DNA sequence: CCGACATCGCATCAGC
DNA sequence: GCTGATGCGT
DNA sequence: GTCGG
């Protein structure tokens, strides 16, 4: 992990441009183009001396190379400086930090004069359920979660799930499963022997129980297979109350469980790489299954998977411990 | 030059 | 009432 | 915005 002081000015620049493309210009692909350029440069173990040097990295093109040259020569970007001072654009960009408020809602709000969290408060009836919760926990949702709190959160989830039905299988994935010292949220993958690709209250009972012991505090969305909400650890005697945290609970069919555990454990860089390796081996891996590719390139039928190991075996790859899946 | 860039559950809008 | 499209986070 | 058919 190269020092950020190496090319941090550049990575921050690209990241900022990324947000404006996504939130203001509504160009998701340019958003990702910038992110990809920011990521490949954040990994470059050398201080970039010119745009041409960066141009050699995959993801960096002529336009970004030109912007780097300007930033290296002036310590800033004219277009960025200008958009930063634009009241409309800066307001739209900012509002998207509220969970539930995307580019469209942000633009809609700003057009009608609603530009700050204060404006949002005075106009609660103009917000949907999700957005109201995002506003209520604006601060908490941007805070990170120390691993110690994740362990405590896991303790509660695993205990309550087993209490509902000892046959449930629950796995907390995400970077937490890879040993991360902090997490941005909690992702729980749930399954049950009675639930398979071929045969609906399993998820509900679990959410209900977590609400019963006051762990889950709010609901953003809830269907038969996916729950997205808010949780909070119990407060310690006469001590500071814990921040509210984002938690997702997915119910997955037994036969697709381990592909799910693999996919949601990542990391993204690892998933991308494992998918790559899978392909050159005649296999395609998504969050649901692993399928063999046949001559023409069409994916056949899902292969039986009884664990993460099975997936690794198919692609003739040694099982990799989650801690070693940073890439 | 120009199409791909991930997919899809859930909440809610658009429209019959 | 419904189906399908869109927004959002994923 | 970048890559690549
Ligand atoms: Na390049
Ligand atoms: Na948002
Ligand atoms: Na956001
Ligand atoms: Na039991
Ligand atoms: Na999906
Ligand atoms: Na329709």
């Amino acid at each position: 992990a190269p020092q950020e002081t190496l090319n941090g000015g550049i990575t921050d620049m690209l990241t900022e441009l990324a947000n404006f493309e996504k939130n203001v210009s509504q160009a998701i692909h340019k958003y990702n183009a910038y992110r990809k350029a920011a990521s490949v440069i954040a990994k470059y173990p050398h201080k970039i001396k010119s745009g041409a040097e960066a141009k050699k990295l995959p993801g960096v093109g002529t336009k970004i190379a030109e912007k780097i040259d300007e930033f290296l020569a002036t310590g800033k970007l004219r277009k960025l400086e200008k958009i930063r001072q634009d009241d409309t654009s800066s307001s739209i960009n900012f509002l998207t930090r509220v969970s539930g408020i995307g580019p469209s809602a942000a633009r809609k709000f700003v057009d009608e004069g609603i530009k700050t969290l204060e404006d949002l408060r005075k106009n609660e009836d103009k917000l949907n359920h999700h957005q109201r919760i995002g506003l209520k926990y604006f601060g908490d949702f941007e805070k990170r979660i120390p691993r110690e709190e994740m362990l405590q959160m896991q303790d509660i989830v695993l205990n309550e799930v087993k209490k509902v039905d000892s046959e449930y299988i629950a796995t907390v994935c995400g970077s937490f499963r890879r040993g991360a010292e902090s997490s941005g949220d909690m992702d729980v993958l749930l399954t049950h022997p009675s639930f398979t690709s071929e045969s609906p209250k399993l998820l509900h009972q679990v959410v209900e129980q977590l609400q019963k012991v006051h762990f889950i505090t709010d609901t953003l969305s809830k269907g038969e297979t996916k729950f997205m909400g808010v949780c909070q650890l119990p407060s310690k005697n006469d001590e500071k109350e814990y921040p509210h945290r984002r938690i997702d609970i997915r119910l997955i069919p037994k036969d697709q469980y381990y592909c799910g555990v693999l996919y949601f454990t990542g990391s993204d860089i690892f998933n991308k790489n494992m998918r790559a390796h899978a392909l050159e081996k005649g296999f395609t891996i998504n969050e649901y299954t692993i399928r063999p590719l046949g001559v023409t390139g069409v994916a056949g039928e899902p292969l039986p998977v009884d664990s993460e190991k099975d997936i690794f075996d198919y692609i003739q790859w040694k099982y990799r411990e989650p801690k070693d899946r940073s890439e």
